[PDB]
């Protein structure tokens, strides 16, 4: 692109590298993502284009889609910091509960909007949740996984995180439901509260086994159909479920209650974003302003 001027590289997504750029025209500063391949799929540039209409205050706005020279550039609004960075910065002290509750509340509104438009994220994680000084938090990279498909690593040599991957995906399901996003968000919710990733797997089986060790190895009782899943093995060790009081202390009972419904094994039983918004946990929700040092 000749219009912009790569101010800085603000990260390396799984679908390409993201740059902060100043538009020599509008002068506006935006986030410029260079996607990945012999010319980029055509069904892809059509799916992505549809997301320009998926506008919501809790969804990073996709300003433009430019397919040129068999290269794909996505232009997004720019936010100054991602949640992973804010958590690392807040670890010594921990993000205050009121601000954790506000972010979760906003993320669920974002998901509710996307899910109502039959759009799933599929790859939610702290690194693509963006915050601003006004206390807002927004979902980035929505719909990208759909158009494309998470490969071995990423666009290039660099491991993709599995820490937030729903169990049905790890067990080989072919069709993903909106429930996969709820699972990811529950994982992020727990990480904000405890200041440590909930299920930091370093391999697919390790990821699954970390989930089993904490929530109990799933069976036909809690998850009808699970033993019929593609990657399910009768040889999986049988671990007992641990109490949530031990999983996310010292989170209160409303919080633990909501988290438990967000981490139900059966995707059909997992709480929807719409319903999570009505949970007693958000009875006293407010919108605190974060402390960002840009
Ligand atoms: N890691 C990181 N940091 C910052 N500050 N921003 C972004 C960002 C990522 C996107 O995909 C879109 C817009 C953005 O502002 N990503």
């Amino acid at each position: 692109m000749e219009n912009f001027q790569k101010v800085e590289k603000i990260g390396e997504g799984t679908y390409g590298v993201v740059y902060k750029a100043r538009n020599k025209l509008t002068g506006e500063v935006v986030a410029l993502k260079k996607i990945r391949t012999e010319g980029v799929p055509s069904t892809a540039i059509r799916e992505i284009s549809l997301l320009k209409e998926l506008n919501h205050p809790n969804i990073v706005k996709l300003l433009d889609v430019i397919h040129t020279e068999n290269k794909l550039y996505l232009v997004f609004e720019f936010l100054h910091q991602d949640l992973k960075k804010f958590m690392d910065a807040s670890a010594l002290t921990g993000i205050p509960l009121p601000l954790i509750k506000s972010y979760l509340f906003q993320l669920l509104q974002g998901l509710a909007f996307c899910h109502s438009h039959r759009v799933l994220h599929r790859d939610l994680k702290p690194q693509n949740l963006l915050i601003n000084t006004e206390g807002a938090i927004k979902l980035a990279d929505f719909g990208l996984a759909r158009a494309f498909g998470v490969p071995v690593r990423t666009y290039t040599h660099e491991v993709v995180t599995l820490w937030y991957r729903a169990p049905e995906i790890l067990l080989g399901c072919k069709y993903y439901s909106t429930a996969v996003d709820i699972w990811s968000l529950g994982c992020i919710f727990a990480e904000m509260v405890t200041r440590r990733a909930l299920f930091p797997g370093d391999s697919e089986i390790d990821q699954l086994f970390r989930i089993f060790r904490t929530l109990g190895t799933p069976d036909e009782v809690v998850w009808p159909g699970v033993t019929s899943m593609p990657d399910y093995k009768p040889s999986f060790p049988k671990w007992a479920r641990q109490d949530f009081s031990k999983v996310v202390p010292p989170l209160d009972e409303d919080g633990r209650s909501l988290l438990s419904q967000m981490l139900h094994y059966d995707p059909n039983k997992r709480i929807s974003a719409k319903a999570a918004l009505a949970h007693p946990f958000f009875q006293d929700v407010t919108k605190p302003v974060p402390h960002l040092r840009l």
